[PDB]
């Protein structure tokens, strides 16, 4: 069952990757533990940044032998990137693997490389210039100033987000590694908040660097990492609720609420989204994201169904929307909305969802029923 | 809305009874507290000693002076007895109040009295017989064995019952109190289990008392004393689910509940009471208790639903019974039934309850729109 599920689930993703021209491929692997790990490849929309759906998941326990972890780790990613080209096939030139490595490096590359498959990829430490015989962010700090930038990078703990000033510098790079030879992007923050960590990324990538214009669309696309974390733990939640309220299934039901923490993922986004992109100028999407149905996320039966359920209750929220849906599923979660932020939390969503579908076993029973 | 409601759950409650030509009307006095007082009248049918309805509920908070409280609640009852008897009528000849009472015996008798009410109560600590100078204890312990007998005295826990041996006394009595003569029954365990509290009962009641088998009536009756308490633990668990898991509707909710602790009662006595009948020999009764529909619980919709949801499901389960849907309910809230007691908790009620709620929820949904 499992595996096939994927495989189907998938399968969904694919096909809706298709009906764009290009898209990310976020990418991470994390540690979902019980009271074994799971990598994961979710794609995004290049354009609106509204989540497509997600394209794999890399599941294997820890290494036994100590320091082993590392290596059966390294070797998942590999396994991934090539199921999700087998998956993806040859749209996979319209994606830009975005993601963070700690190690091996050079074997991401050399295997994005041979493929030819686009990327992003911050490098989290320290590698070296092989033809400049500099380090990295030495040989890219010497290079002269690109021009500033200014970007929403996300802020935690309770939360808005805050803005960076950014001094870029753009770059041709060769590793050690296997003599490759690459194009890095340095960004270093400008006057960062007081006692906040100033940030700085030195990102490797397929994509052009040479003018501002062409290293922001890297700086951009990497900023779009963090949704693989929203991801995760959107699916924690709905899962450490299931696994914290509930055997064969454990290895299973994730599998599906991973599927399942995608479309409140998508439910979420239809607010934030828009909003986002306005603070970025960009209207036309957040005008397009905003704008969405319901069909887009929900079900006909899960439509109805939540209609009715929510009468008495939308306001600003469009008829037939996905963000009305989405607040409708709020609600039904228990979405209060003190602070007026429109923003309910996973456990609202979770919560309204999985009861969204109680009901429903309700409504389907009749139905059939009704037929039969 | 809240006493209102009771009103017409209560009317039910009634209604019902007029069906049986004898009932007993269990009462108590609750702390139900947040993390004030609640005394019920609960009614049983005295021929199959099955639960027909809750009678009333008495509610109140803490007595502001310390040690007034004893007063504020020795005059609640007064208040739930006058409005029962207000409630039931004339039916309230066919209804023998029993209880237990540790202070103003004599009020209740008083009142009980006037209006000619049967009852059995048990004085729980040490009064004076008027006419023998003697305790009651004391008189009637002078009097001759009437005879013995064995009943099944509940054990708490984890837990079966323990049949417990006994020799009883009768006798008239007069208190002190307002020169009130009436019938006593004294009851002491004979060869009580090892470490266990002796039994020991001293019961007042309208009743016969003059024969053994006037006496066992007595003793049997009161012995159906603990089902109250029943009524309170299923209550404050699909309460405290609630209150554990969620304003201006809390003293509303538990109103209900209390009346949904009813149907769970009663869904668990359709397995337990037929096993108790047989125990004690009476087959006609556990025959009828068992062979119960489920009409007699539910809802049509809440069959028909409860029905599809439970397809692949029943073994010893008669088809449509009451026990069926217990069963089916208890399932729905987890009913795994490792040690094979067929015996569910609670819990498992409240959950799989609320849930056939939900799914209703559904079922309910579609049917409207189904038609509109």
């Amino acid at each position: 069952s499992a595996e096939a599920i994927r495989k189907a689930g998938a399968m969904q993703t694919v096909k809706l990757a298709q009906e764009f021209p290009e898209l990310l491929a976020i990418e991470d692997t994390t540690s979902l533990s019980y009271r074994w790990w799971v990598h994961s490849v979710l794609l995004l929309e290049a354009t609106t940044f509204r989540t497509v759906g997600l394209l794999h998941q890399e599941w294997w326990m820890r290494p036994d032998d100590p320091a082993d972890a590392d290596e059966k780790e390294s070797g998942k990613w590999l396994a991934a990137a090539a199921t999700s080209r087998l998956r993806m096939g040859s749209m996979m030139s319209n994606v830009i693997a975005v993601c963070d490595r700690e190690a091996d490096i050079h074997a991401y590359l050399q295997d994005k490389l041979a493929h030819n498959e686009r990327f992003v990829v911050r490098s989290k430490h320290p590698r070296k210039d092989v033809e400049s015989g500099l380090y990295l962010y030495d040989h890219l700090k010497n290079q002269p100033e690109l021009g500033g930038y200014q970007i929403s990078i996300p802020q935690k703990g309770v939360r808005p987000a805050r803005k960076a000033s950014l001094s870029l510098r753009s770059g041709r790079i060769t590793l050690k590694q296997g003599n490759i030879t690459l194009n890095a992007v340095l960004a270093e923050e400008i006057n960062p908040p007081k006692g906040e960590t100033p940030l700085k990324w030195l990102l490797l990538t397929s994509e052009p660097v040479e003018s501002l214009a062409q290293a922001l669309r890297v700086i951009d696309i990497y900023t779009h990492r963090w949704r693989i974390e929203e991801f995760h733990k959107a699916w924690k939640t709905g899962a450490g609720a299931e696994r914290q309220r509930m055997p064969d299934n454990l290895e299973r039901m994730v599998s599906i609420l991973s599927f399942v923490a995608v479309r409140l993922l998508q439910l979420r986004e239809s607010f934030t989204l828009p909003q986002a992109l306005r603070a970025q100028g960009l209207l036309k999407e957040a005008e397009h994201v905003e704008s969405q149905s319901a069909e887009t996320v929900l079900t006909p039966d899960e439509c109805q169904l939540l209609g009715y359920l929510d009468k008495g209750k939308r306001k600003r929220k469009e008829k037939g929307s996905l963000q009305w849906a989405y607040m409708a599923i709020a609600r039904l979660g228990g979405f209060m909305d003190s602070k007026r932020t429109g923003i309910a939390s996973w456990g609202a969503l979770w919560e309204g969802w999985e009861a969204l579908q109680s009901k429903l076993d309700g409504f389907l029973a009749a139905k059939d029923l009704m037929a039969q």
